[PDB]
């Protein structure tokens, strides 16, 4: 079997969605303006509709953790190398394929940033920066990333997490791992079921990791006091026979002093790690991981700096933007608190 | 100013999606089928491009209580008589009426129902049923139908209340009333916003106001339980500004021996009355009331019982089906538990 929702696109198919894509970027001024917000997904109806039948369907499934598109043609002389920064990584190469990623984004609902993480922008980048190769962020390589819940700190994360390969030519693997229901003791999930877990903001919301100034954004301190006093919640929650996962590997801890609330997160690392599998997101694959249902990562991998590295644009969606109201900075589609 | 989001299809809008309904309803069994189900919102990609941008767009707004759709073309000839029951209300006339509902709905969401209501029918039917005019369901009429959050009890209950006027030839309105905000002062707030109420489910759960067996399906027991050990819950979450509303005027009550909280709700009953308004459904409107925002009822009205009565279809949608996989009796869009 396969633990992901897999879809190829024909190469009709694949050039109806490029051309659609084409046509917005054309048409509109930015992504992330917010003209091309409200009419993406209604644009996005005009998508092949073996694709929106498949989008409609595989996310009203249970099983899968993530929804897998592969086939959209990338033109690796068009799209020009490969960023040094996230910053300089809006290049006219790399723009159609930004309008694809909300287009299909739009059939699985709301998209979103953050105000704390790369500067507020709702189509972000993942690519290797010179510097910062043992980082916990996405931009790192010779370091694994290890798996996490998307912004699992705060209750406004995503439910999807979108992911297109620009490039990715050594196959280096997105990593994704599911709750390990078939191992967990009825104690030790009885326990990851209570509020007994400390879950702080991860180092992509960080100042030293956004523009300068952007600092001091008062989204910022709403970070700080994420870090400094996080308020315990819940990792498991829901349904007992499949329950939605609140993790990350690099960032979460005990209540102070719970040891057997310590000993359950202890356990869950262990299986964690132990069913850990790859997805490779060669040029041209989208991945929709479910945030709800999976953790996920990226192996470790030996940076090129050629102009070449692997590269990936991403994007939050929420089925309901409504439920983050009080993270809204104003009438933009970017959250963060004071 | 209007206190919801309206809008008004031309004749060829509406002839154009009457005639998607009615290809609908020739090729599909039945509305409630798994198959339509889960075709639906892809099919509904189909209909006029200015009501798919409304829709879109009114959805995403912060302010409206509901989304009205106003100018679908209804023949009281060609509907038929309404009927003297919820029952047997699934007539031919109705059929094609029935999946624009839904088509309609499916734009906004999920679509579901309840195990324990209208023998666990998605679309369902508001009609006044002779010898229950003085009851507490939307079967009344000469006892107005107390505002409320629709399945105020359940953590599942729908996001959005869709409800098509199949007639409604006297005018009988729809209550609607949001948030009080500009007369809860702080202290009353604060309590409001804590878990220190009880929500009971409302009698169109009970056996008697389904059909014979049904009971004893399972998931009546879960009903019994929300009635006889009802836990806690806030009456407002999320944002202070624009709170989410969970209320049911004739199922609420404070936790046992707090009156901090009793005062809090004896006052939020009086704000609510005072501040609630009337909206008209006239014969082919469509409503999608924000039940997280608002709450709803129904002013008293004479019952006619000629055939020509008022009579509704109703549907419950949520953002995200996945958020009650803990109700689902199966593999079924029917919540309920045991
Ligand atoms: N959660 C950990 N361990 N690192 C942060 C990874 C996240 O994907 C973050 N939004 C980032 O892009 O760096
Ligand atoms: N909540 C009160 N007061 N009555 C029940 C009305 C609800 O709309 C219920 N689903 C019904 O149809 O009767
Ligand atoms: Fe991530
Ligand atoms: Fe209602």
């Amino acid at each position: 079997v396969r633990p992901w929702s897999e879809f190829r696109l024909t190469p009709a198919e694949a050039a109806a969605a490029a051309a659609l894509a084409a046509r917005c970027a054309q048409r509109y001024d930015e992504t992330d303006g917010p003209e091309f917000l409200l009419d993406a997904p209604v644009i996005a109806h005009e998508l092949p509709r073996r694709l929106r039948t498949f989008m409609a369907r595989a996310r009203l499934d249970a099983w899968p953790h993530a929804l897998v598109v592969r086939g959209n043609p990338v033109d690796d002389a068009a799209l020009g190398s490969t960023p040094v920064h996230w910053r300089t990584a809006r290049t006219p190469g790399s723009r159609p394929l930004s309008f694809l990623l909300m287009l299909y984004a739009g059939l699985l609902g709301d998209v979103f940033g953050w105000a704390t993480q790369q500067d507020g922008r709702v189509v972000t980048d993942v690519l290797p920066i010179k510097g910062g190769e043992h980082t916990l962020v996405s931009s790192s390589s010779r370091q694994e990333l290890g798996w996490h819940t998307e912004d699992a700190f705060s209750p406004y994360r995503a439910d999807y997490v979108g992911l297109l390969s620009l490039r990715n030519p050594d196959g280096v693997a997105t990593t994704l791992a599911g709750v390990p229901l078939d191992d967990l003791d009825e104690r030790t999930l009885d326990v990851l079921f209570q509020e007994r877990f400390l879950i702080r903001p991860d180092d992509s919301h960080l100042q030293v990791n956004n523009s300068t100034a952007q600092q001091g954004r008062v989204e910022f301190e709403g970070i700080a006091q994420a870090a400094d006093r996080p308020e315990p919640v819940a990792i498991l929650t829901g349904h007992r026979a499949a329950p939605h996962l609140r993790v990350d590997g690099d960032f979460s801890a005990p209540a102070e002093g719970d040891e057997e609330a310590a000993a359950a997160l202890g356990t869950l690392r262990k299986l964690i790690d132990a069913s850990l599998y790859e997805l490779v997101l060669d040029q041209g694959d989208v991945a929709f991981i479910d945030n709800r249902r999976a953790v996920h990562g990226r192996r470790a991998f030996q940076p090129r700096y050629d102009g070449r590295d692997r590269w990936l644009k991403r994007i939050n969606i929420t089925r309901d933007l409504h439920r983050s109201r009080k993270a809204w900075a104003g009438d933009s589609r970017v959250l963060g608190q004071r």
